[PDB]
């Protein structure tokens, strides 16, 4: 069906009672704290209209019809926003205005001039900060290290998350020029933690220390406060590499360049230590940056060390990255997605994306130009459990994994012929010359291998030898909030629950929850039964009454074995040009061996990290 | 007698075993291996006396076939007060002078010095080379400002200074921020990140200054602080006149908290505020009082600049991003036959002036600004040690007005000679840059200090006169603690009274001034009293004489500030001791006979109280 008609079916929806407590706690705009935003149309029209002013920048407009093509694609922003088909990461929904005269923002399009699209793009004060995704450098000296403090600080006042590799800082107990001798990089990372701790927006850092850095094995045991940082093992080699090294019980020697202090240690032994963190506590994940810049179109006249806070951008020094999420479960038609539909919001929201970068600022300057010159989008999903129970396929089955890898790969098609067109009608990124879109052939930003489109991305990303607006558009985000405000499953994750009570405070209640798509397919009359059941239960597995076909169907994360979440990972991965964000649920009774096991299937499929969390540890 | 003389009785007295450990510990030169470059004494006097000689280079009133002479003439006078001990730099001068140095230049003797040889020296001086002790940079009201001021507290901390600062210019916790839903997070609460990024760079530890003013809206939680800031000493700012805080209080008036980007406010009875300050203090030390006012109605430049920080222990108020370099006087070593040699005090104030003042030519700061608020005012702190093991040679007690009439004195003649030298030195070398818009220009009968207890009194307006038209230096003096240099000088520290007498040091001490004059057949009952008070039959004219920190009650203790203070350009560091019985109102007595008297600041400690 037209994307149109689509829009037309969900305009009109209004957000649940619950997404509406979210907006106006966190995203309704407001001196001395009164609203001038009340509902979610006034985010939609804000935004849209912001985005848009982006449209003044486009060289292939004359400027007789700039107005009209500016209102074009405000209008068609908002409607797709207003909808809740696609939603931006929640720092385009914070800040998009911010410095700007609240006549402007709100006013009926009907009164909107050119020069009032002109006085929107000058007026963006210095937090119209519109990103989620960050990484900044800590280099081996104090100036450096404090420099990064300071980044990060900014970064978070502005409403950024922030990652870094804190490898270059030589181990602890080495000598220095000093003086004392180098605290080491855990120590250091202490005073990161304390600066965020007093910078309140409102896991929060992304910390890498790579296998072989000497204090590995500290770092590991590091989180046993700390309490702001995930924290990640890197893994800059090749994972092949490592699960050789693993298989033969190999050593692995613990060096740096600037320190004498070496050890060896056994591979198995360090994985085991990872492991058994995790097991209790959630951290170290794993990130397999070797694998991340294997896909990266700079490297190495560029390189990958760390991630974001959720692992899902790669991203290179001081680069930044703004997400955006399509809502697939809206996508259901008479079971099927409805690809026709999905083709055209692809497209509009890879443009959205794109003119973020154009209104944005950031508070540096080394990441407005790192920015600039490589334009990496995230355009992901969200709302994919949901779309699974609506078209009858169990999340844990071959068949979802094909079907995730078929929707991925069709999406990542039309996204990257988007920014084919974008870079024709715009311009190109600047990085394009020296990127592998150029000085290679069949060059393709992810591993494919499980879909019909395989071919047509081939020519895609040929063509784009020519013309290419973004080094890399795709991604899977956990869309914690924005997910909330769609009402729909978030990112590609199950459903954690099927059902629960949750609580409104008036005024002076407790409202049970239950799964939409479950409440359209289920007999009524069964729900009521055994809701009290699947609310104690937290699955319908073991609820006797239930009909098997449900249930096979309604698998929540817990009825789903790791393997099969790992899988799932697997199979988006293929087709997703950065990393993406996926918690391997555990059973509470799975085993630090069975974490291991975890890890050595990771390292064989194409997955870029892990994050693991068994159930009860924490 | 000659200060030439004086020199040749101390020159070869070694440092004590107790010194000399102190020395082998954390003074004497390294190489790569860990093996000692330098092994004695007489090598650190050699190598920062060298050093400081080297300054000399810019001197421009010496050609052209006279700077080596007159070069090595200052390292030779340099070396022999350094050696003898008379005179010692705070510690940043003896770890730093000559990093990046070749070591074949640097212990080389004084007669195969080339004029070649001090331009290497001079040229070679590494990002390291940091000679002074004592930081204070601005904290603005801005993510941004702040965690540029934690980089800085790093950088200087990392070359080895002390850094304070005021807080006050940071909202009130709570405070509306713009385009955030989070509030404020307030200055003791960001202080904690000061506090992290210091427990994480090595300098021997740092301890920094935190003041906020008494009228900030978080005032009582910062008086609170300390039961996370363990790195910290917290004063209590004051920049209105100390007068006007005093009849406040003695009104029993009130103080509108209150701050320019903050809708918080509170008004609070001025007494209230005082006694909270005075049962933390009573608890456990802290915090402190600083008489920020006070320090800039003597301030030269104030107010075009102002002072709105000590450096960590109090003694020296600077301006943003102003530092100092110290050194101190032993003046034991200055007594001759029942008096204090004051010819040879003179030449020796008079070579500390300059040997201070050449220390901010070689000196390398890790920040521009800092090198430039340096450059401007070329600010001194030249003080004294020994001042109670000269006073028991003199056979005074330190509780006695006849003891704080001869530090009034003495402070009063050491004043007049390091005025009277930087008159000289401006006159040699050129004016500080800002003379010209301080009070020594732009006022009449400005004095930076309230004298008012010495014969000196007028001789001391006439050099200020003197310095409208030459000056080098925007202010000269301070009392320091010489925590580790009065050790290394094995005398008592600034203008301290010994705490002790004998304490052991299973090593064990017995202050060398009470051995050679009680009669050596006279001491287990003293180590464990900690006081000759009571032990009988230990005669009562020794005792009146050697009485120690806790013999002396506290208003003798502030009076004695009172009268060192009233001679002294730039602030003072003392400790106000009181019993273990005095009590919360004792404390507030202090304080009060504090805002009548000169003194600058407060720190109490009570014994036991820790
Ligand atoms: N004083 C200190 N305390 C603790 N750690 C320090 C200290 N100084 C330096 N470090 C650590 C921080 C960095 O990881 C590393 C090097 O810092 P720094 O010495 O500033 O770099 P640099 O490149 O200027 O000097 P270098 O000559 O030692 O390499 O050692
Ligand atoms: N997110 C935050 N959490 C806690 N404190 C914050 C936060 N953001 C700012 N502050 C504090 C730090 C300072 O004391 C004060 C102002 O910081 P900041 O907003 O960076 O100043 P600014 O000068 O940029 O203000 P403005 O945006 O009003 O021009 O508020
Ligand atoms: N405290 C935090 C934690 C993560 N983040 C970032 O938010 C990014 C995406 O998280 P998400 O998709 O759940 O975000 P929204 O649903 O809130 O848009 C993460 O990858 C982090 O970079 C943040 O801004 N602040
Ligand atoms: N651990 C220390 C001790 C003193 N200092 C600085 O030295 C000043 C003088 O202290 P002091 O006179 O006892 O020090 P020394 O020169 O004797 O070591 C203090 O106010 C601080 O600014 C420091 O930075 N770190
Ligand atoms: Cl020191």
């Amino acid at each position: 069906m037209k994307l149109s008609d689509l829009i037309s079916r969900w305009i009109d929806v209004e957000p649940s009672k619950n997404a509406q407590i979210i907006l106006r706690d966190r995203y309704f705009m407001k001196l001395d704290g009164n609203y001038l935003e009340t509902k979610w149309e006034d985010v939609a029209r804000r935004v849209a209209r912001v985005v848009a002013t982006a449209e003044l920048l486009n060289p292939s407009y004359k400027k007789n019809e700039k107005l009209d093509r500016i209102k074009e694609w405000e209008d068609i922003f908002f409607r797709v926003l207003k909808a809740r088909l696609f939603i931006p990461n929640s720092p385009t929904l914070f800040n998009a205005g911010l410095g700007v005269k609240h006549d402007l923002l709100w006013k009926p399009i009907d009164q909107m001039t050119l020069e009032d699209y002109e006085e929107i793009y000058r007026s963006r004060n210095h937090l119209h900060m519109l990103s989620a995704c960050f990484v900044v450098p800590v280099g081996d000296s104090i100036e450096e290290i404090f420099e990064a403090v300071k980044e990060y600080a900014l970064i978070t006042k502005v409403g950024g998350g922030v990652g870094s590799n804190f490898s270059e800082l030589r181990p602890k107990g080495s000598f220095v020029a000093g003086t004392g001798k180098a605290s080491g990089p855990v120590s250091f990372m202490h005073v990161f933690n304390s600066a965020i701790s007093v910078v309140k927006q409102g896991g929060a850092l992304m910390g890498i220390l790579n296998i072989n850095h000497p204090d590995i094995e500290e770092f590991i045991d590091a989180k046993k406060v700390l309490n702001f940082f995930n924290l990640s093992v890197g893994f800059p080699m090749d994972k092949k590499e490592i699960l050789k090294l693993y298989e033969e019980d190999g050593e692995l020697e613990l060096s740096h360049p600037r320190s004498t202090i070496r050890k060896k240690v056994k591979i198995r032994e360090l994985f085991r230590k990872i492991a058994t963190n995790a097991w209790k506590s959630g951290d170290p994940g794993l990130a397999f940056l070797g694998e991340m810049n294997k896909y990266y179109p700079l490297y190495p006249h560029r390189k990958i060390n760390s991630t974001n806070p959720c692992g899902e951008i790669g991203l290179s020094d001081y680069e930044a990255c703004n997400l955006g999420s399509i809502d697939v479960a809206k996508f259901y038609n008479n079971g099927f997605v409805d690809l026709e539909a999905l083709q055209e919001l692809v497209q509009i929201a890879v443009r959205f994306l794109d003119n973020v970068i154009d209104v944005n600022v950031f508070p540096i300057d080394k990441i407005t130009k790192a920015v600039k010159e490589s334009r990496r989008l995230g355009l992901g999903i969200m709302g994919f459990a949901d779309l699974l129970y609506k078209l009858e396929i169990p999340y844990n089955s071959q068949e979802a994994r094909d079907f995730a890898a078929n929707l991925m790969a069709f999406i990542a098609l039309h996204a990257h012929r988007t920014s084919y067109e974008l870079g024709k009608e715009k311009g190109n990124f600047p990085l394009l010359e020296i990127s592998r879109y150029r000085t290679e052939d069949n060059f393709v930003p992810f591993a494919m291998g499980m879909s019909n489109y395989d071919d047509e991305i081939r020519e895609v990303m040929k063509m784009t030898k020519e013309f290419r607006r973004n080094v890399a558009l795709l991604t899977i985000a956990p869309t914690g909030s924005i997910s909330n405000i769609a009402d729909t499953s978030s990112g590609l994750e199950p459903n954690f629950l099927l059902a629960y009570t949750r609580f409104v405070t008036k005024e002076d209640e407790p409202l049970l929850y239950v799964n939409q798509v479950l409440r359209e397919k289920l007999n009524p009359e069964i729900l009521k039964r055994i809701e009290k059941e699947l609310i104690e239960k937290g699955s319908l597995k073991d609820i006797p009454d239930v009909p098997e076909k449900i249930k096979k169907v309604f698998v929540v994360a817990l009825d789903i074995d790791p393997m099969d979440h790992l899988l799932m990972q697997d199979a988006f991965q293929r087709y997703v040009d950065n990393n993406i964000s996926k918690t391997i649920n555990m059973p509470q009774s799975a085993t630090v061996d069975d974490v291991l096991n975890v890890y050595l299937e990771a390292l064989r499929t194409n997955v870029r990290g892990i994050t693991v969390y068994r159930d009860g540890s924490l």
